[PDB]
């Protein structure tokens, strides 16, 4: 089936819990791929060690650059870059897993969990999962946020990997 994969998250160091996430890898193999694949660091990079750097309440919980930790970086397993894969899943609620971007055809490793039913991202930003488990966690991630993005406790995703 459909690959679980985790994040454990820290705020100041001190551990919130853990994320788990269901890829659909039935509707979007590629895009589902490259997060897996960044969760086990299987390619000698990934997830490990970076941050959410961009939250925002009542909206999404944005991370996975883990080269520039500001939300300019990240790569995929592919290249820098790679295509939308498609726009069927779409952002229905709180929960969703969705890529972020820098406009059409720029995925990279970059990604976030929406905390509302985000609609107007629907047809721009590749969905491609959702939160099996923690949104405790995400609700936590969330309240650290602020309007402009920035957060107000460093988040850091200290541990991941593949639960099947
Ligand atoms: N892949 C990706 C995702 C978000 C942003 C923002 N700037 N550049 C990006 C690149």
């Amino acid at each position: 089936g459909n690959p679980l994969v985790y994040l454990d998250v820290d705020a100041n160091g001190k551990p919130l819990g853990r994320v788990v996430l269901e890829l659909k890898a039935d509707v979007v193999p590629k895009t589902a791929e490259n997060f897996r694949a960044l969760c086990t660091g299987e390619k000698g990079f990934g997830y490990k060690g970076s941050t959410f750097h961009r939250v925002i309440p009542s909206f999404m919980c944005q991370a996975g650059d883990f080269t520039n930790h500001n939300g300019t970086g990240g790569k995929s397993i592919y290249g820098s870059r790679f295509p939308d894969e498609n726009f069927t899943l779409k952002h229905v609620g709180p929960g969703v897993l969705s890529m972020a971007n820098a406009g059409p055809n720029t995925n990279g490793s970059q990604f976030f969990i929406c905390t509302i039913k985000t609609d107007w991202l629907d047809g721009k930003h590749v969905v491609f999962g959702h939160v099996i488990e923690g949104m405790d966690v995400v609700k936590k991630i969330e309240s650290f946020g602020s309007k402009s993005g920035r957060t107000s406790k460093k988040i850091v995703i200290t541990d991941c990997g593949q639960l099947s």
